[PDB]
């Protein structure tokens, strides 16, 4: 044929003009080689609905240039002019354009830079469904321009799933436009791979026995490149000779990726080995075999050690199902997935997006400079979790970014540089030009690590690559810094601010490092590093879950330099307490980084405010138990936790251990004047200490709500026995509860109290909280005996409504 198929998206564009001058929003659904990214947007801009610049963002650098390039074509003209790309290092745009293809942040820049994005109408959101932090950012402020003037601000999202309903569920005023082609049946089977079997033997054997049973050309999902080598080769030695086998991934060899993605030549079939890029983003033709080995490899942020690490996990039904797709675009198809039936049911339904699973530092360092005081306010997909926030948060705060809720001074000029915070925080203290230049080149370095195996960051930092150097370059223009000179001599105090926690000290062994924020941190034993007891290692590999990390790029520092230079980076804890083990008084003080003791040295005779914290510490070594708790304080502690279960409308402190511990300088060094030795704290009135926690409202209402005695009808005053999980209990002689006929209540009427009903005797004759079934049932049992062991006493054949014998 010679003239072309007009691609499915055509087919589905009148609808989408209509919705587009319709909604505020509009979401579209098509599948990736139809054309919604190379064709679509020029026909979007040649309508008259539309009104100036549209944008385009692109999840990666790769994608962004193979759309604008690609698109270029269509109206004869090179990228740059009239559709035009920007990144994170490169911009091609002219007086010409009037489509943009950005990425890599760069749209978020555009927003924060021009918040109302004056000459633009329309922006683009490609590959929607990969939930990419970037672009659920750039969707959350989008919704806000939009709300403010920019009512005339159109905005199409563009997903290549088919459904993407919890999208409507934000945005249930716009528009679902589908575009889908032919989706042929897919026989989906499972198989689990043995455990006694390596992975990449596994799979390639699952796959090599799908290519003795079933016809066609196979595509085969692995987590990532190392794998995909590995099952080649074990699939090389179990197939035929007409099977091709072609991996699949960005670093490939040009046509090795259009070898894999075109059909298998005639007479044979191929092998495509491939990461989840085939999912989605990328159209495999010939294949009509799917091999899903249902492991993903994700980003995964530690908030305990600030590291983000890449696991592997089990992919969801959803992809799992997209997976097997690919296997039907072109005929009835069949899927094999390497896990149990029972397993793929029991699966997570979704994916997990980036939002969820990332550092945050970036992302809240955008929404301050935006102007949003919290997250929630803004519209997300999903939620930031409160978890990675207040990581973010506290890390914000050790950049020094932070002035209470908002940006401080240096936190503004962070946030101008766009750059990940640590890195711009390393940028933003620079003193000087010299200092600034140093700190230049060390965050292009870290944005973009060397590719050869050397650990030493001051080895990168004299290689004059030019590509850093660039990076450099534009660094200091958004500093506005130029004409300084880099020096190795200044790298260190610059690291130690933006990565204080990342300080490393050797522990025990050449290789092994414990950073400040406490975790282990691994290098080599034969590496040049390893030979120094004291590192600032900025680049980690974290293993997984448990907090021990291989170093990848570090820096040798002279503690000593560091300390004097960077006074700030120690803090002083002094601790005395008393040593049962060895019956002797335990008194140090200790310099610390971090986690990372530094010095230990004997307690010098201590100022009073001195010695009563460095109690403190010693009771946080030994426990609660080194004080003086009374059943008067115990019952007073066991009170306010109940208290907090039945009367919960008030705010009643917390006073578990780990509570108290933690507040011991708020409620308990206010007493402790002229304590001057260990002794005296037995002496501190644990009672009043627990009870100053409370002002005089609350005081009373504990002391009526939950009071430490009950009056019964005699008039005696009958303690009760609270516990943290058992009913109140009031051990009572029987008689004395003659003339009630309602059993007693504390807590504002809520909770009955336990009565322990005993004889003269105070011997337990019932165990009850309900006195009024008690009267009228097991009492006449009871007061048959009472007649009997004690005669010389009145038990009465209507106790509830005797007369009380007045007591008072």
């Amino acid at each position: 044929a010679m003239a072309m198929s007009s691609l499915p998206v055509a087919a589905v564009l009148p609808e989408l003009l209509t919705a587009l001058d319709c909604a505020p929003q509009v979401l579209l659904s098509a599948p990736t080689g139809a054309g919604k990214s190379t064709w679509l947007p020029l026909q979007l801009l040649a309508h008259p609905g539309i009104n100036g610049k549209i944008i385009l963002l692109e999840p990666r650098r790769l994608a962004a240039r193979n759309v604008a390039q690609r698109l270029a074509e269509l109206l004869n003209e090179k990228p740059g002019d009239t559709v035009g790309y920007r990144m994170r290092a490169q911009n091609c745009v002219g007086p010409n354009t009037r489509l943009e293809v950005v990425t890599e942040g760069v749209l978020t820049r555009m927003i924060q830079r021009d918040p109302e994005l004056s000459g633009v109408g329309l922006v683009i959101l490609d590959e929607f469904h990969e939930r990419s932090l970037q672009a659920d950012l750039a969707l959350a402020l989008l919704l806000d321009v939009q709300q403010g003037l920019r009512d005339d601000l159109k905005l199409l999202i563009m997903s290549a799933t088919l459904d993407n309903d919890r999208l409507q569920q934000m945005l249930p005023e716009a528009p679902v436009v589908i575009s889908e082609g032919r989706s042929f049946p897919v026989e989906r089977r499972y198989l689990p791979l043995p455990a006694h079997q390596r992975f990449d033997d596994a799979v390639a054997v699952a796959t090599a026995e799908m290519l003795r049973q079933e016809s066609g050309s196979l595509l085969l999902f692995l987590p990532g490149v190392g794998e995909i080598q590995r099952v080649q080769e074990q699939l090389a030695s179990r197939i035929g000779s007409d099977v091709l086998l072609c991996p699949l991934y960005g670093a490939l060899s040009l046509n090795d990726q259009r070898k894999a993605i075109l059909p298998a030549p005639q007479g044979m079939r191929k092998v495509v080995l491939a990461t989840n890029i085939a999912e989605t983003s990328l159209t495999i033709e010939g294949i009509r075999l799917v091999v899903d080995c249902a492991q993903e490899r994700v980003a995964r942020f530690d908030p305990r050690t600030g590291l983000t690490r890449l696991i592997t996990q089990r992919v969801s039904q959803a992809s799992m199902t997209q997976r097997a797709g690919r296997a039907g675009r072109l005929e009835p198809g069949i899927s094999l997935h390497l896990i149990a039936k029972e397993q793929a049911e029991r699966a997570a339904a979704q994916s997990e997006p980036e939002i969820l699973q990332s550092d945050l530092s970036g992302l809240l360092m955008e929404l301050l400079q935006w102007g949003c005081s919290d997250p929630a306010q803004m519209s997300w997909l999903d939620q930031p979790p409160v978890v990675n926030l207040l990581a973010a948060k506290r890390l914000l705060q050790m950049l020094g970014a932070l002035e209470g809720e908002r940006l401080s001074a240096q936190g503004q000029k962070m946030a101008a540089l766009g750059n990940d915070p640590r890195l711009a925080a390393m940028l933003v203290s620079a003193k000087n030009d010299d200092e600034a230049a140093t700190a230049a080149k060390i965050a292009a370095i870290l944005e973009e690590p060397p590719r050869m195996g050397n650990s030493d960051l001051g080895v990168a930092f004299s290689r004059n690559q030019p590509a850093w150097q660039q990076r450099s370059q534009q660094l200091l223009k958004r500093l506005n810094v130029r004409g300084g000179e880099a020096d190795s001599s200044l790298i260190a105090p610059l690291l130690a601010g933006a990565f204080a926690d990342r300080i490393a000290r050797r522990r025990g062994q050449d290789g092994r490092y414990q950073l400040a924020n406490g975790m282990g941190a691994m290098l080599d034993a034969n590496d040049a590093l390893s030979r120094h007891e004291w590192l600032i290692a900025p680049l980690l590999l974290q293993g997984s879950a448990s907090p021990d990390a291989r170093i990848l790029l570090a820096l040798l520092v002279d503690i000593d330099e560091l300390v004097q230079r960077c006074p700030q980076l120690v803090q002083q804890s002094d601790t005395v307490e008393w040593d049962d083990a060895q019956g002797t008084l335990k008194a140090w003080r200790r310099l610390q980084i971090g986690q990372l003791t530094v010095k230990v040295q004997p307690l010098a005779k201590p100022s009073e405010d001195e010695l009563h914290q460095a109690m403190l510490n010693g009771i946080r070594d030994k426990g609660l138990s080194v004080l003086n708790w009374t059943a008067e304080a115990e019952q007073l502690r066991l009170r306010l936790l109940c208290a907090a279960k039945w009367l919960p409308e008030y705010d009643w402190p917390a006073v578990d251990d780990e509570s108290l511990l933690a507040a011991l300088e708020t409620w308990l060094l206010p007493h402790m004047t002229g304590v001057h030795s260990l002794r005296g704290l037995k002496s501190l009135d644990i009672y009043q200490a627990l009870r100053g926690l409370l002002d005089w409202g609350m005081q009373q209402r504990l002391d009526s709500e939950l009071p430490a005695h009950y009056t019964v009808p005699t008039g005696s005053r009958i303690a009760i026995r609270y516990h943290e999980d058992n009913p109140p209990a009031l051990a009572v002689r029987m008689q004395e509860m003659f003339g009630e006929a309602t059993n007693p209540t504390i807590a504002q009427g809520r909770v009955p109290l336990v009565l322990e009903l005993l004889s003269p005797a105070q011997r337990p004759l019932q165990i009850t909280r309900d006195l009024s079934d008690f009267w009228k049932g097991a009492y006449r049992e009871v007061q048959k005996e009472m007649k009997g062991r004690y005669p010389k006493h009145v038990w009465p054949d209507d106790p509830a409504n005797t007369a009380p014998t007045r007591r008072t």
